[PDB]
Formats: C-alpha cells, sequence, structure tokens
C-alpha cells in the first residue's frame, strides 16, 4: 500500500512508546478506505488485530448518540430547544424543567459533573440524583464535559422515538449508517472478534457497567465500521432523514478557544495547527468548566474516546475528503493520538 510507509511512520513509534498491544487504523482518501493493522487483540492467545476487530471506543460513542438525537429532531419527535422534562415525566419538578435537550447534548446545562457520583448505580438512584441536582451555572453559560449530561440527552432522545436506546441504535440507526458490526451489547456471534483491553498493569479488561453507559461511552465497533461512519459524514447516506441528521451534528453551537462544540462532534477551522488541536483536547477543556463563546463563523471534525483498557480517536475533513480512525486496546495519552493523526492527515491532504 503506497500509504503504508506514511501511516507506519506515525503509528509504529506510538505503539512502541506506549506498549500498545494492538491498533486498528483506517484512513479515507479519494473515496477509498485503507486499513493498517498492528499487533494483537488478545495478548494471551496472540489473535491479531484486523479491521473487523471490535474495540471499545468510549466517548466516541457520543457522536453516534448525537446522531440519534439529530435523527429524532429530523423525525419531529423532539426539538433541541425542548425542555428536558418534556421527554421524561420523572424530571418534572426539577431543574430540568428549565434546561434544554441541546444544552444536555453540548454539556452546557449548568455544571453536571464528568461522571455520576459513585453511589448512583441504579435506575432509582439515577432518577433521584437528577431530581436533586442543583445547577452550578446558568444554562448555556459554561461547558463542563459530562457523561450524565450527554447520557441523559441520548436516553431521552430514544424515549422521544418510543424505543429503548440499545435496540434503536442496533436495529435502526447503525444499520442505516451502514454499520452492521457496531454494538451497545456485543452479541454471541461477534464475541470472538471483541478485543480485550489492557490496563497500565497489562491486565485484560473490558468496560464496566454504569448508568447511561450505553448512551455515553458503551459502543464497541471496528475500524471498518467507524470509517464507514466517517464516510457517511462526508459522502453521505441513502436515507434522506439520516442525511439531514448527520448534517445537524456538524452545526456549531458555541466555542471554547479554537474548538467549536456541536452535537457529539467537536470542530476546528481547517487547516488546524497541532497546537490548536491539542488545546481543544486538553485536560483544561476536558476536565474543567469553561465559559462558552460564539461559534466559529474548511472544517475538521474530531472526537476522542477511552475506557480503562482502550484508546480511540477519529478525525476527518469533509472538504478534503480525508479521515482517520485509530482504535487501540490501551488507553494511551490523548496528546499522542492527536499528534499522530495530525501528521497522517497532513500527508493525506497534500
Ligand atoms: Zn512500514
Ligand atoms: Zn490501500
Ligand atoms: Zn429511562
Ligand atoms: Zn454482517
Ligand atoms: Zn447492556
Ligand atoms: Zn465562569
Ligand atoms: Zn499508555
Ligand atoms: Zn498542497
Amino acid at each position: 500500500d503506497p500509504l503504508r510507509p506514511v501511516v507506519d511512520a506515525s503509528i509504529q513509534p506510538l505503539l512502541k512508546e506506549h506498549r500498545i498491544p494492538g491498533m486498528a487504523v483506517a484512513v479515507l482518501k479519494d473515496g477509498k478506505a485503507h486499513y493498517f493493522n498492528y499487533g494483537v487483540a488478545n495478548r494471551e492467545s496472540g489473535a491479531g488485530v484486523s479491521e473487523q476487530t471490535l474495540f471499545e471506543i468510549g466517548s466516541v460513542s457520543k457522536t453516534l448518540t448525537a446522531t440519534l438525537g439529530a435523527y429524532a429532531v429530523v423525525k419531529g419527535a423532539m426539538q433541541l430547544d425542548d425542555k428536558a422534562s418534556r421527554h421524561a415525566p420523572w424530571l418534572k419538578g426539577s431543574a430540568f424543567d428549565s434546561i434544554t435537550m441541546g444544552e444536555l447534548a453540548t454539556y452546557s446545562a449548568g455544571g453536571l459533573p464528568l461522571q455520576f457520583p459513585e453511589e448512583v448505580d441504579s435506575s432509582e438512584k439515577m432518577r433521584a440524583y437528577y431530581r436533586q441536582w442543583a445547577p452550578v451555572y446558568s444554562p448555556g453559560s459554561h461547558r463542563q464535559y459530562s457523561n450524565p449530561s450527554i447520557g441523559l440527552f441520548g436516553h431521552l432522545a430514544a424515549s422521544s422515538l418510543k424505543q429503548p436506546f440499545a435496540p434503536l441504535m442496533e436495529q435502526t440507526l447503525l444499520p442505516g449508517l451502514g454499520m452492521h458490526h457496531t454494538y451497545v451489547n456485543v452479541p454471541k456471534q461477534a464475541m470472538a472478534s471483541y478485543a480485550y483491553g489492557y490496563s497500565k498493569e497489562d491486565k485484560p479488561i473490558r468496560v464496566n457497567p454504569g448508568m447511561l453507559a450505553d448512551e455515553a461511552y458503551g459502543i464497541k465497533t471496528s475500524s471498518a465500521d467507524l470509517l464507514r461512519f466517517v464516510k457517511a459524514n462526508i459522502g453521505g447516506v441513502d436515507d434522506k432523514a439520516l442525511q439531514q441528521a448527520i448534517s445537524l451534528t456538524h452545526q456549531g453551537h458555541y466555542s471554547v478557544g479554537g474548538m467549536t462544540q456541536g452535537l457529539g462532534w467537536e470542530s476546528y477551522a481547517y487547516p488546524v495547527t497541532e497546537q490548536t488541536l491539542l488545546a481543544g483536547n486538553s485536560a483544561k477543556v476536558i476536565l474543567e468548566a469553561n465559559p462558552t463563546a460564539a461559534p466559529r463563523e474548511q472544517v475538521l471534525f474530531n472526537k476522542t474516546g477511552s475506557t480503562n483498557g482502550f484508546g480511540a480517536y477519529v478525525a476527518f475533513v469533509p472538504a478534503r475528503g480525508i479521515g482517520i480512525v485509530m482504535l487501540a486496546n490501551r488507553n494511551y495519552p490523548i496528546e499522542a493520538r492527536i499528534k499522530a493523526a495530525h501528521a497522517i492527515l497532513a500527508q493525506l491532504a497534500g
């Protein structure tokens, strides 16, 4: 593959530096998909990684959940300006009577935390949590990355469509995106393709159960399926409704520095410097609260994602028809993901 030398040049050093057991890389250029596979999906057995290997993608799941929400909007089942309680009777009489679906989707509801408190481990406790939650900031004023925030958005989006989230995604949305091997719950026939994640101590692990995990960070997919998603975000899909939904996830709602927050996807003016990309994906933007600013007025879209044993990254530029997917079974530094992707994308762009 003429592109192997280029991809290898940025990926190989990464694998060695962070002792990554395996990584599936997929690139899109001139309409064609290119696959580069490294290492193993299972260290004990030695099973090799392929573009069909299933990896946990963590927060990258939010781009798919966001697409489901956009789909609900297109179908007329809900509007982003809808108060959250309009789609959950159990939220009536809480702070969510004055918070919108869009604010939940863009982490700007007012300070919902990164993760649910450790004690919130059941449906009953989760409902109680939201009903007692007190806003920290006025709605729309600050961005505080939050799983409970986007998780609730996805949960309610599914409810607006009158179907449970998991089956809705697996039986309708994902198939519509051409993603037939993407799961919230990996089925029996696909378990053999499911890689094992590896902690810092090299222990084989997989994602732990959690409230709204399916909506916020529970997707398992392959580099082939995720690149098909990238293609859908560029070349489009056959279904008009789904196409409209995809476009909605490209719209900027507000910005934080050089990063513009949309539904799921986070975008930047293209060409973008490695410095700007690193900043938008820095700990300051990820962990702390930051005031929202007016949205950006070519564009690169991206999203990072991790689980205790996995590290994923996806970035693409529609106007140039290029994109890259990097799925690894080691949660290695986000900065390393950005640097490798930026280098490869630069070569692909010309
Ligand atoms: Zn090589
Ligand atoms: Zn090729
Ligand atoms: Zn529910
Ligand atoms: Zn199939
Ligand atoms: Zn499940
Ligand atoms: Zn402030
Ligand atoms: Zn590492
Ligand atoms: Zn050039």
